[PDB]
């Protein structure tokens, strides 16, 4: 009942009962809230409701303090005070942006813009509210009941009537009922269980709706600059492998937090692990939102750090297969590799947060709350893909609005930029350098002369919403016969349904752009599939073409991005 004001920190008893996160508001702010919004319920110790029997006036603007209780205009005694008057709501210890956060449904881009341009306390309010809204939306979906079981990796389902049916992608992770998490892919559909279990007819699933905890720690701790490297002890014998990164490693030690923008294949993992060899006594916790990102940092550490002081932290409710070569769940090892949602409450000399484009402000806050550290290092690239915002359907979320770190990176610039791509043939580096990196990304490799573009709109069919372009797969099939070296290619498209069809027709291994992020392949085949806002997204496009080490074939739908590709055009 006692708390501080989410806007101005002022002590109050007043919470908003109409906000989904019931924030503590001061007398001055609670007034400015209730008088501007449909939010009229105010809670102190006792709710601001008419105490008169059978009266249902709950609106604070229609209520009065009658002695020691609260009454409406129809029930107030002669000596009574309006709870709402003179710019204040009556309470103990006696806002435009807060209002918009409190009352938005989080389906508009402008909602995410505001949640990232506001004050720091409003960013935590925004993040809590958003995640609460996202979770409470997950209740509105319909139960999937198994009608039959075809085989080991295929079945049919019976859906609840009335409640909408959620899009069948690997994105939407269910829970089985108490038989661990389950995911679905395009009447023969494909059942994929994180735990091997004999599919039962009658058993049913529901989306993993975890309860949103309150946020205490900021997204970003306040910045501190030091005159000397603080609480870290550098070697003077530093392997020539990591000589390039010495000045940036010293920058890391002379600031509380630091931001690294690394375009694809510019040496982010190398930088992160090389920080451990430069401060060799320092305890480092390596963290990222996904298991794949953490497993990429584990692989690079296996190559350079002693396997005895490494621990891969695995949440007891083990979802998908991950890194199996460290000691598991040893929190006290010098090197700890853990997803954000599984971080223990510990301390560190250095925390490295990797794949920062994919972090939400919720994730940025949780990390500050679970890890107290001398130095925080934010590694990723605002020109790559963000976390999916399941509720956002109107407007596109720009990179400066992904999270606080990306906002800093896109406004004041990053502290440290990795300027040289070592992965991609120059055709790809030159294309994305001009597209998303203001020409500051440089090619190490020569042009491969194995980067092809073909402008072929084909025919777009839809599996519900997820798109298919069979003619674009037909053009690939034809190219593969004439280019049999490309049979080792990973097939990449912005749609699971396109990937499902290309898997069956081409036999190539298959990846969505979004699941390709962080990975590299010698040869990539990319079918754009459609020219939608999703397939033409410059960040998604950037990721798609920078997966390739040697060659890439791009079958394009969008004239704009086709023309920007500095690739040899094919005919047919
Ligand atoms: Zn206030
Ligand atoms: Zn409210
Ligand atoms: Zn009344």
């Amino acid at each position: 009942a006692v708390g501080a004001c989410v806007l101005c920190n002022s002590q109050t008893s007043l919470r908003c009962g109409a906000c989904i996160r019931r924030p503590f508001l001061c007398c001055k702010c609670c007034y400015d809230h209730v008088i501007s919004t449909s939010h009229k319920l105010v809670l102190s110790v006792n709710p601001y409701v008419c105490n008169a029997p059978g009266c249902d006036v709950t609106d604070v603007t229609q209520l009065y303090l009658g002695g020691m209780s609260y009454y409406c205009k129809s029930h107030k005694p002669p000596i009574s005070f309006p709870l709402c008057a003179n710019g204040q709501v009556f309470g103990l210890y006696k806002v435009t942006d807060f209002n918009a956060i409190a009352t938005c449904d989080w389906t508009n881009a402008g909602d995410y813009i505001l949640a990232n341009t506001c004050t720091e306390r409003l960013k935590l309010f925004a993040a809590e509210t958003l995640k609460a809204t996202e979770e409470t939306f997950k209740l509105s979906y319909g139960i999937a009941t198994v009608r039959e079981v075809l085989s080991d990796r295929e079945l049919h389902l019976s859906w609840e009537v009335g409640k909408p049916r959620p899009p069948l992608n690997r994105n939407y992770v269910f829970t089985g009922y108490q038989i661990g998490e389950y995911t679905f892919e395009k009447d023969a559909v494909v059942y994929r269980g994180t735990t091997t279990y004999k599919l039962n007819v009658g058993d049913y699933f529901v989306l993993t709706s975890h309860t949103v905890m309150p946020l205490s720690a900021p997204t970003l701790v306040p910045q501190e600059h030091y005159v000397r490297i603080t609480g870290l002890y550098p070697t003077l014998n530093i392997s020539d492998e990591f000589s390039s990164n010495v000045a940036n490693y010293q920058k890391v030690g002379m600031q509380k937090y630091s931001t690294l923008q690394g375009p694809p294949g510019t040496g982010k993992s190398h930088f992160a692990i090389g920080l451990a060899l430069y401060y060799p006594s320092a305890r480092i916790v390596y963290t990222a939102c996904s298991h794949a990102a953490v497993d990429a940092l584990c692989e690079k550490a296996l190559k350079y750090l002693p396997i005895d002081k490494c621990s891969r932290i695995i949440p007891a409710r083990a979802r998908v297969e991950c890194f199996d070569k460290f000691k598991v769940n040893s929190t006290l090892e010098q090197y700890v590799f853990c997803t954000v949602n599984a971080l223990p409450e510990t301390t560190a000399d250095i925390v490295v947060f990797d794949e920062i484009s994919m972090a939400t402000n919720y994730d940025l806050s949780v990390v500050n709350a679970r890890l107290r550290a001398k130095h925080y290092v934010y590694i990723g690239d605002p020109a790559q893909l963000p976390a999916p915002r399941t509720l956002l359907t109107k407007g596109t979320l720009e990179p400066e609005y992904f999270n606080s770190v990306c906002r800093l990176m896109k406004t004041i610039g990053p502290d440290m930029f990795l300027g040289t791509c070592r992965r991609c043939p120059a055709e790809i580096v030159d294309t994305v350098s001009a597209l998303v990196y203001d020409n500051k990304l440089k090619a190490h490799k020569d042009k491969s002369a194995q980067c092809f573009k073909m402008f072929y709109k084909g025919v777009i069919t839809h599996d519900v919403s997820s798109a298919i372009n069979r003619p674009q797969i037909g053009v690939v099939r034809e190219f593969l016969t004439r280019n049999p070296a490309w049979r080792k290619a990973v097939f990449i498209s912005p749609y699971n349904s396109q990937n499902a069809v290309a898997s069956k027709i081409l036999g190539l291994p298959t990846q969505t752009v979004d699941s390709s992020q962080g990975s590299e392949y010698d040869y990539v085949i990319f079918t754009q599939t459609t020219e939608t806002a999703h397939s033409c997204n410059v960040n998604r496009f950037n990721v798609a073409i920078t997966r390739a080490k040697v060659g890439i074939l791009c079958i394009m739908s969008d004239r704009d991005l086709y023309d920007k590709l500095q690739f040899t055009s094919l005919e047919i």
